[PDB]
């Protein structure tokens, strides 16, 4: 019984209550837990930012061995990154109806021109869960690099494509330029199923 | 290659507006900034979740080749996981005058009853940067596993945190199955898959 957690039959959720509405929403949950020593906690409460969940493409190149990635600013990164313009991965919220599938191929088609073939599912993560319930799944994308320039974006959205091979933005993740979750993930597994992802695909 | 085109000089950060403030905050961050194909945006505005900035560690032991993660509910994990109870590395909150470091033993100590030996950076990362301001700062830690002192349940910390003692190869298949699902942890986990060789080298050297 490895790594057998607590499950939900553990927790009693009292009540949930929004906090703020607004373009996102941040909600208060009010729950007891069961405690690892036996017995109940008392009425607990949490902040939870609520922005729906996300989807992401890497758009991976087999042929050229080529990850195109994406230039835009993010002003939350001001404050503790060199710069807010960072390099991602193609991603988007999801929307009811709608598939991580449809988003990672038409947030690609938008943010970065590219036609994307053949997808794979990567990971699905939680972003930071003490305090926010978003989750974003990954996808990585056959791409042609080559087609791959330009400013995209739409809605002040002003993105810049730029095309590396994996090798250096596997680099670029060690060395701290890409410093993003969905990218750290996105290029880490990259690294570990390349060689299988490659071979698949051509 | 070149890398990123502009730098902070090139935005203008008009105001930082309350929308909520508790225990966390909700800034409107006013801004514009400059386009690649030329000038300033108009006035932008988004919705930023601060909570501060976090110190995790990752412990592993490298001559049993075993990692040690923790066990606490994150109640936001609810609606889309199967338990909100993640299997976790040891993290914490950072406070003015502390480094991640600080912060990262500390936390071993807190939560798993462990000292570390030597530590190496793995990476520095921002949760979400679309929506939270939020970066994390991720170190490797040397751990005997066996002296893990949060195995045996008996702290009062040990009520809400418990410790659990794994092999780097079944962490790692947990992180390729979903069963870990944090980001911190599949950061950190991908990051032991791909250097756990030289790191067992230059630890049991
Ligand atoms: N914080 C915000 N406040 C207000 N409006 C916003 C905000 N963020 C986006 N919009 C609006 O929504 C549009 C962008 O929508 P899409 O492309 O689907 O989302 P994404 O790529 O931003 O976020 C996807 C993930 O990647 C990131 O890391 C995030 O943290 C997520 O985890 C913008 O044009 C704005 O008009
Ligand atoms: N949502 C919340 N609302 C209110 N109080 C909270 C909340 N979350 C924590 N506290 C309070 O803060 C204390 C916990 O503080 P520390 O141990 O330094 O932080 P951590 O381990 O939670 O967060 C570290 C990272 O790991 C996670 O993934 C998070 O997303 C972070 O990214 C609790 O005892 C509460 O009193
Ligand atoms: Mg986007
Ligand atoms: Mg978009
Ligand atoms: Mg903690
Ligand atoms: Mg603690």
């Amino acid at each position: 019984q490895q790594g057998i957690t607590f499950s939900k039959n553990d927790v009693e959720i009292i009540a949930r209550e929004t906090l703020y509405r607004g373009f996102f929403s941040l909600d208060l949950y009010r729950f007891r837990h069961r405690l690892f020593n036996g017995g109940m906690s008392g009425e607990i409460t949490r902040e939870i930012f609520e922005r729906g969940h996300a989807a992401v493409l890497l758009p991976f190149d087999p042929v050229r061995d080529e990850v195109v990635l994406v230039e835009q600013i993010r002003i939350a990164a001001y404050d503790t990154s060199e710069s807010p313009w960072l390099l991602e991965m193609v991603a988007g919220m999801i929307e009811a109806g709608e598939t991580v599938e449809d988003v990672a191929r038409r947030e690609a088609l938008e943010e970065a021109g590219l036609e994307v073939g053949r997808t794979k599912p990567i990971l699905s993560y939680l972003a930071s869960p003490g305090g926010t319930s978003e989750r974003l799944s990954i996808l990585v994308g056959e791409v042609d690099a080559s087609t791959a320039k330009g400013i995209h974006g739409l809605e002040n959205e002003d993105i810049r494509v730029h095309v590396v091979s994996r090798e250096q933005a596997y680099q670029w993740v060690e060395e701290g330029k890409i410093d993003n979750a969905a990218s750290v993930i996105a290029l880490q597994w990259l690294q570990l199923h390349y060689h299988n992802l490659r071979n698949e695909w051509t």
